[PDB]
């Protein structure tokens, strides 16, 4: 009954941008289908502080990610490395996709990752313009206030950096070789210029700064608003209430509350897509040129497999009727970030600790983030790439906030309840997280919130009856995440050690000591690390070492005991991706291998996790897909000053 | 073009029975729709020992409940009682429903529950016939191997019952009134008679027995077979591979791999239903006489709300197009069971402890359930109904099993590894669980695996500035499950203290005590119970009854500390139901209020959870529905010697 030319699945962080820009530069028809609906008039989502649970009913106070009305519930299979727990990860619904419910933080990832870990045609010098376009389209803002603790932390970081430069090691977490001998630490003078970590050139990869960039804008009244993909590209100024373009965009139509399940085929060419609406009737729309799937990391492999592309044996076993192309790589090698936490309690008298722990209240500009730096590889990490000693890589993202963020079980077990106001927290996020998994469809009837998702993070090692030299590489490969977590803990401990003297000489009379990981254990870890050198990680398996002295046995016991904290005392960030990576499921032209006219243009199609948060990356992939579909580098050569017009209502 | 007279939705524990006895006793064609498909030949479901995970790939070692191809994933919203945890409860898929993945334990429930907590027409003397029919049709078997510890436990229970009956207290857990002054404990003599707890007359309410009843059958080879509703009522004898009736059953037709979405109407009369098949197509089938929904506890209210019956405000807010009946009760009051776990350590010479703990290996006839008893209310329970001194109520279901059943986190924390061979578990089940919740849908597009499910278990009390005289009833109402759990812990403690003497007298020179609940803490709990009597539970709020007495401080501290284990060390049993009970949504005819020919025939329609495992109740309700639909008590007049024949292949 209907017809069309281009249909896009998922008005997310890339789908909305792609639809808007296809409508901008073309006369053909573009259709956008989205599972959810617009939420332009909700204080929970429109207000940035609504993410924190401000407009929630007293009997249903749950976050936006935990509402089935807002996001898909992606429960996973038990994690054998995490005591069998089943964390749930969510993808948002409606216009704007998952950007509706995020923390609104914006980063780029750096220049090294896009040059040494991506295929040709996707180096930094080809996507810097797209990064700039997206960043100036969102137009973030920085923090308003300036806490005293941030200056002390930056000074301590500068002291650590100068000590490391004086030592002269081949590679350290606080060394940047693109700037020379001078450390990349912002100065404490009131007139110090900000160290922008999303600079166009890419000089900063290991930089100590003081504020992130959030997609928040201030209105004329004086209250802040949340800016995301939906309220940037899909406002009433472009698409009306009916769901059709107005004036210049007359060729664009968007249907909301539409979920697709299957793609009609002709052997290699998609002939139509069917969707399910609120009343439950499936309609048929013709496809003339191409289709793009932008349903996210978890639901692009699912629609691909249910369409008839994937491992033939599995699809035939589960009863998939139509089979088109055979590929055992679909939905494989899923990557995600992971961030442990730590708590530090200050001592002294109430006046000084009150005047020192102030001005970190959450406001819509900092989102509770103070931020310290984005460090590199630790010197004693066994697993570094070849270019580690020559080119710096982003390994850790350091964050600090106020209060305590921990699940209540560990709060009760440790006894550090949030009643006390004399303690803060730090998060050493890991952007080089090693373990990967895969996604498989369960039943070929309807889209479902839970496919088969396997993700084993902190897996231990069992020795075999083999020579030790043949086992050590396998232990090195397997035991990477534990080493990374321990190195992050040691980094934070060194930061605290420097911060003690920095705060003592900065005019404050306080003493800072680690509390949550039982700082005596951290001290034992530091002593063992210093005494044992680079072979410290050999004591993960005491039997292979064979040492029986009390020092070695207690070091082994402490190392085993410290492995308990990252498994439960941490959080799993929702930065999943790389399920249809380039070179395995798709080529560098964003085309699936063996298909003719389908594309994937979301974070799933990425070939590697960026060195940080993953929003601008998805937006860039969408824009580059626009250029590849058109063939002309329109978005690369567009003037910077031309941006879409905001329209609140 | 496909049509039928009566359409049944959901081939669960009751739909299969209803369809079978509809085809047997009538000529009208019956159509059954099920989401899954037959698993007759799968060794994982057919072999009773396959429930424990014997036929799974080494790289996908997950149980049948956690596998999306076998069961739906019922992730619930976080509960403030369990530190915001989100346990997942699974409903089975395919022929037989959840009976495919259960432990097959069969318990009737008792007499008093069906007579005091159920309406007229659903009393015990009206459902005994159907309970007997179900038990005869399944034909369970008893245990094979006899354990020496079972006799010791039975003698200890007999001694405790003798003490309780000599004390002459008005009510206690080990007192029964259908027997008199003689304890209802099975004899320990070698020629003892089995003490059946599912007797026809229902005189058995508090019984100390030695073996449960499991739905397994021995074959000629010598191996057992899981006997559930699927192979019993829908085997190859009556329905072939193509799902058409054989002989008299020619009217019946069963379509596998069918997911129903909504029920169309004409103002007060349903006309047809639609389902999404394997090829993702919509099929419309005409309805002539009746439609019955038995989709389960979690998915009956969801389908009812998505159909057009339920709260108008919430459905209209979500976006449901059609509204029929304004019932604010659809999906209200969800009841489910609970089960804390304890661990006991046996001290002594290694040969003694090896000889004592023999013959507790799991078999396809006992499933590790040695079985102890079903107990009543504790004498110190603040909450007891009116008929406490008139009739006996069963509150607990005590069971014993070898090994340690606890999530691995607490195993690591306490150091009670399963590798040790001197520990066993005592489980104090709770069949009278107080708290309840509700079910709400999230998006009116497709039947989703995860709806909005709220269930808060262990909620604390908030003191208010007022005299405690008008505050105590509210605190008593709110603090019921904690009291029940602590009373069960005390029951297990005194059962163990009698176990010690009985084992010493029985020629076993072994000392034994509990470890996991921190035996000193439970000893302090028992001392405080004895000291304070009925005022023991007033110390959950130390502010309201503060005394500054060192004994008072110790009691308050040990009561606060003991509340952690029920929160962490327990498993939510999947006995959920009663969310669409009789008197709220349906009448005595099990007909939906405000409709004409809509009926519910599952466990969700139960007015109260039975005192035990809930497999038989669903089939009982299905048989009642058959009798109500037909109009003649055929199943009440069917001779016992008529049983359907099972077909292994
Ligand atoms: C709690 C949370 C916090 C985050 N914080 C940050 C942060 O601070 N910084 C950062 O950079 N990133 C952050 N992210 C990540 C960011 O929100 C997303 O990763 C980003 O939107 C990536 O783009 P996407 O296309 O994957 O988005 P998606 O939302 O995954 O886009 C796909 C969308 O398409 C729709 N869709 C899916 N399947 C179907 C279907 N079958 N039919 C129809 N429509 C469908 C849905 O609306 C879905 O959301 C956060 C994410 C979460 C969940
Ligand atoms: C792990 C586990 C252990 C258990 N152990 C015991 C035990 O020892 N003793 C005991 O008495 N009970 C036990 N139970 C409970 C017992 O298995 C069930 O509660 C009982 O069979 C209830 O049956 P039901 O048909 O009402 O529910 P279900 O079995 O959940 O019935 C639902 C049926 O309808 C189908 N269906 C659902 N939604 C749709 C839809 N939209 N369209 C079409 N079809 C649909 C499903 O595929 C399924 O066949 C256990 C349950 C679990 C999960």
């Amino acid at each position: 009954n209907l017809t069309g030319d281009i249909v896009i699945i998922g008005a997310g962080a890339a789908g909305s941008l792609l639809a808007h820009y296809l409508a901008r530069f073309s006369n053909m028809k573009i259709i956008l289908l989205e599972a959810g609906h617009s939420h332009f008039n909700d204080p929970v989502v429109t207000d940035p502080m609504g993410f924190f649970g401000k407009y929630n009913p007293p009997n249903e106070n749950i976050s936006m990610s935990q509402n089935p009305s807002y996001s898909w519930q992606g429960a996973q299979e038990p994690n054998t490395g995490a005591y069998g727990n089943r964390p749930i990860i969510a993808h948002g619904m409606g216009f704007g996709g998952s950007t509706m419910i995020n923390r609104l933080n914006l980063v780029v990832g750096g220049r090294t990752v896009f040059d040494n870990d991506w295929p040709v045609g996707w180096k930094y010098d080809d996507v810097k313009n797209y990064f700039r376009r997206v960043l100036v389209d969102i137009n973030p803002v920085r923090d308003n206030t300036k806490a005293s603790i941030t200056s002390v932390a930056l000074d301590a970081l500068r002291i650590i950096a100068e000590q490391q430069i004086a030592s002269g090691e081949p590679v350290d977490f606080l060394l940047n070789k693109a700037t020379g001998n001078v450390p990349n630490v912002e100065k404490t003078t009131p007139d110090a210029v900000p160290l922008n970590l999303n600079d166009y050139e890419g000089v900063n990869s290991v930089v100590a700064f003081s504020s992130f960039y959030m997609g928040v804008n201030q209105l004329s009244d004086g209250n802040y608003i949340r800016k995301y993909a939906g309220n940037t590209y899909l406002n009433r100024n472009y698409v009306d209430e009916n769901g059709r373009g107005i004036g210049k965009f007359s060729g664009l139509r968007v249907v909301s509350d539409a979920v697709v399940d299957r793609i009609i085929f002709k052997g290699n060419r998609a002939v139509g897509v069917n969707y399910i609406d609120r009343e439950g009737i499936m309609h048929y729309v013709k496809v003339n040129k191409e289709v793009v799937v932008t349903s996210g990391a978890f639901y692009t492999p699912t629609i691909l497999q249910r369409s008839g592309i994937g491992d033939f044996t599995y699809l035939s076993s589960i009863g998939v009727k139509n089979l088109v192309y055979n590929n055992p790589l679909v939905g494989t090698g899923l990557k995600n970030h992971y961030s442990p936490v730590t708590i530090t309690r200050v001592h002294g008298e109430p006046s000084e600790v009150s005047r020192f722990l102030s001005n970190m209240a959450a406001n819509p500009t900092n989102m509770g983030f103070k931020g310290l730096a984005e460090l590199g590889f630790h010197r004693l990490d066994p697993n570094k790439p070849a270019n580690a000693n020559t080119v710096t890589y982003r390994k850790y993202q350091l964050m600090m906030t106020a209060g305590v963020g921990i699940p209540a079980e560990q709060q009760y077990l440790s006894g550090l309840s949030p009643s006390s106001n004399n303690l803060f927290t730090l998060i050493a996020d890991d952007i080089r997280f090693a373990p990967e998994g895969y996604i498989k469809i369960g039943t070929p009837n309807i889209p479902r919130d839970v496919p088969k998702i396997f993700f084993n993070t902190f897996v231990t090692y069992t020795p075999t009856s083999a020579p030790a030299d043949q086992q050590w590489p396998i232990a090195q490969k397997t035991l990477a995440p534990l080493i990374s977590a321990l190195l992050g803990y040691d980094i934070i401990y060194q930061t605290l050690i420097s911060m003690n003297q920095t705060a003592r000489d900065s005019g404050f009379q306080v003493s800072l000591e680690m509390v949550y990981p039982l700082n005596d254990l951290i001290y034992k870890l530091h002593n063992g690390l210093a005494t044992y050198g680079a072979n410290w990680w050999h004591y993960f398996v005491p039997t292979l070492v064979g040492d029986d002295t009390p020092a070695g046995r207690e070091f082994a016991d402490t190392l085993s005991k410290l492995s308990y904290y990252p498994r439960v005392g941490a959080h799993l960030d929702s930065h999943q991706g790389c399920s249809c990576s380039i070179g395995r499921t798709v080529d560098s032209n964003l085309k699936v291998i063996g298909t003719q006219n389908v594309r994937v243009a979301d974070l799933s199609a990425a070939a590697f996790p960026p060195g940080g948060n993953t929003w601008a990356t998805a937006s860039m992939i969408g824009a580059r897909a626009v250029d590849l579909i058109l063939g002309f580098p329109y978005l690369r050569d567009l003037p910077v000053n031309d941006v879409p017009i905001l329209n609140v209502n």
